[PDB]
């Protein structure tokens, strides 16, 4: 069994003392004190992102491993985060999410960030069963945790089965989370798709150690197996520790306010 396993096995052998420090270990953190504590302010329009998701796929973008154009689809959207960050790029044209909302998930939350009015968020829509549509950027980061490796495994593979519809339709940039890409079943079925739609695997140092989330990305290339290991002694690294020294924290993306004609 590969190291990732012995990774998740091990994570959850730990007390909720060491885990809570664990799972912030060096990584890199926004502070949402500012966020959180402009909502009942009723701020729609100071740039503080609905999410840490925005930070998240900022950090991608930057690095330019995707490049939003054109019409943008963002697959379980939640509240918006990813959407209303594309939105402010100059090369969207068109942004539009999905997500499945309802009891104990993220609706779509109503911001004024830099062109939201581009932004078309539905809820009440499971992406399993929505019909794909043609769309220049994809982007998806739907995968809930589980303790269980085995169900995390089933549940990336479900989502890889219909990324592949969506990418099939044309979309030459994207970005999709693979939630458990250590399992040998769901490496074996990413060799297939990076055969066929090209890309690569991207650890971003946002994410908690807790989870070994990496994220599929247009902008990339290279071993995917490589990738994984590399992700996975990271993370097995950062264990056992005498000293935790806690997270580095970054100022959070400034979205801004206002509207565009595109
Ligand atoms: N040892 C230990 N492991 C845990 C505990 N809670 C979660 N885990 C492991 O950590 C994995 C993911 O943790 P999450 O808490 O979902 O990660 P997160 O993104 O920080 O989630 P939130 O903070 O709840 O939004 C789980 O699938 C478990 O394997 C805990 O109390 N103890
Ligand atoms: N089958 C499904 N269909 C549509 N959305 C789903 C789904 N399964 C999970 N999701 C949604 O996917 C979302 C991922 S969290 C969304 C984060 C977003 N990128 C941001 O920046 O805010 C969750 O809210 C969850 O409700």
């Amino acid at each position: 069994r590969t190291l990732g396993e012995q990774w998740k096995e091990k994570l959850n052998a730990m007390g909720k003392e060491e885990f809570f420090s664990y799972r912030k270990e060096a990584i890199l953190e926004v502070d949402r004190t500012e966020a959180r504590r402009a909502r009942r302010e009723g701020n729609k329009v100071g740039g503080h992102p609905v999410s840490r998701g925005t930070a998240k796929l900022r950090w991608l973008v930057e690095r330019r491993f995707v490049q939003p154009i054109g019409k943008v689809v963002d697959l379980g959207c939640g509240r918006g985060g990813w959407s209303y960050y594309a939105a402010t790029m100059k090369n969207v044209q068109e942004v539009r999410g999905y997500t499945k909302g309802g009891p104990g998930h993220e609706e779509p939350m109503l911001m004024q960030s830099y062109g939201w009015n581009i932004v078309t968020m539905k809820s009440g829509v499971d992406v399993f069963y929505k019909p794909s549509e043609i769309s220049d950027t994809l982007l998806c980061d739907i995968g809930e945790s589980s303790p269980s490796a085995e169900i995390e495994e089933q549940r990336t593979l479900r989502i890889l089965e219909m990324v592949s519809d969506w990418l099939s339709r044309g979309p030459k940039e994207f970005c999709i989370k693979i939630l458990c890409p250590y399992m040998p079943k769901v490496i074996e079925k990413l060799e297939s798709l990076q055969r066929r739609f090209g890309g690569g695997l991207v650890r971003v140092p946002l994410s908690r150690n807790s989870n070994h989330e990496m994220y599929w990305v247009s902008g990339a290339s290279g071993n995917i197996v490589h990738a994984v290991n590399m992700t996975s002694q990271v993370l097995i690294g950062r264990m056992d520790k005498k000293i935790w020294k806690g997270p580095k924290y970054e100022e959070d993306v400034n979205l801004g306010s206002g509207t565009r004609a595109v």
